[PDB]
């Protein structure tokens, strides 16, 4: 199953998550979950493991299991690299470590411009903006960094372009802007932050959606989150439990088809087999109505990924 991006390509609907997969395993888990039938990778560079996820997709290609063109790579451009002169050196990075010629679709992973740190002095940097313990920033507006990768892909290195962690009047406005549309939108969606009217507005627009952390806090549980720790689990949860029970389905299954029902991708972290397979078809069912509304009543606006804890960066607010 697949969603039509406007670009002309097809991003198939349910895909891997990259994000803090156990080091020592990442290379054999990518190429396990390949041969178990995933053909969608959700990376970027500040997971820091790019290399290891493309040693898993070489092995996967040599070994005849996939062809380049089935599979759908995704990155993220990092905060320190939004300035035009340095979009390149971090995609060219990436294409590197993945080892291909093109990524599949490249997307903007917040709309926050730290000061450029180069790729020899510390790769991947996170938080460190070239001066010390401290954030610093630098005046790229987001148009200049969109423009840039609209180069990238008109030189045929990004075949669709994206963005992440963007509020409805900032996408609003770079559809002003944008010569190429945006052809997704990566946001937390879960039912604690579900956000409705983002996600209205952004399919009326023919932007597919990516939800991001779809079991909610337990992503944020593994980093020790204050936050997140503190939150009651959404697969403990009455609601949850009742439509599973109602529909013989697991308490993960309800939460993964409460968005893909809705034609919003998803990229669940799957760290074993049985989740492998559990996780790749939640289809197997539908919700109804009154599953969605009893849904519906859980959205407390409850956000665990949030850059104003990093340093009151006001995204959200
Ligand atoms: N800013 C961004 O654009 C952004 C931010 C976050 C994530 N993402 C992307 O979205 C992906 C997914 O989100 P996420 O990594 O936050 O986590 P997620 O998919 O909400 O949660 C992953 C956790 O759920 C548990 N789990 C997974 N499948 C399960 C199942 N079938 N049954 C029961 N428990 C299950 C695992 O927990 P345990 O192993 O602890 O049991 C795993 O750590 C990331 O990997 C990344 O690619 C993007």
């Amino acid at each position: 199953p697949s969603i039509k991006l406007n670009s002309g390509y097809d991003m198939p609907a349910v895909g891997f998550g990259c994000w803090k997969v156990d080091v020592d395993t990442c290379s054999e888990q990518i190429y396990r979950a390949i041969k178990t039938g995933y053909r969608l990778f959700d990376g970027a560079e500040d997971y820091a493991n790019e290399k290891l996820v493309g040693a898993g997709v070489k092995k996967a290609i040599d070994e005849g299991i996939v062809k380049r063109e089935d599979l759908f790579l995704t990155s993220k451009l990092w905060n320190n690299y939004h300035h035009p002169d340095n979009v390149e050196k971090a995609l060219n990075r990436t294409l590197s470590d993945l080892q291909v010629d093109y990524v599949d679709l490249f997307l903007i992973h917040f709309p926050v411009t730290f000061k450029f740190v180069p790729l020899e002095e510390k790769y991947p940097p996170g938080f460190y903006c070239g001066k010390g313990d401290n954030f610093d920033y630098e005046d790229v507006p987001i148009l200049e960094t969109w423009k840039a990768l609209e180069k990238l892909v008109k030189a045929g290195k990004i075949r669709s372009i994206g963005v992440s962690n963007f509020p409805g009047a900032l996408l609003l406005d770079l559809l002003r802007g944008a010569t190429i549309k945006p052809s997704v939108l990566q946001v937390e969606h879960h039912p604690y932050l579900q956000q409705p009217r983002l996600i209205e507005f952004a399919q009326s627009r023919g932007i597919a959606v990516t939800a991001y952390s779809s079991f909610g806090p337990q992503s944020f549980v593994e980093l020790n989150q204050g936050r997140a720790l503190n939150t009651s689990p959404l697969f403990e949860n009455e609601t949850i439990k009742a439509i599973a029970a109602k529909h013989g389905k697991s308490p993960a299954q309800v939460l993964l088809r409460w968005s893909s029902q809705r034609g919003i991708a998803i990229i669940p972290k799957s760290n074993t087999v049985p989740r492998l397979l559990e996780n790749k078809d939640v289809n197997s069912f539908d919700l109804d109505e009154q599953d969605f509304a009893d849904i519906a009543k859980l959205d407390i606006n409850l956000r665990f990924n949030d850059p104003w804890d990093w340093d009151k960066i006001p995204i959200f607010v």
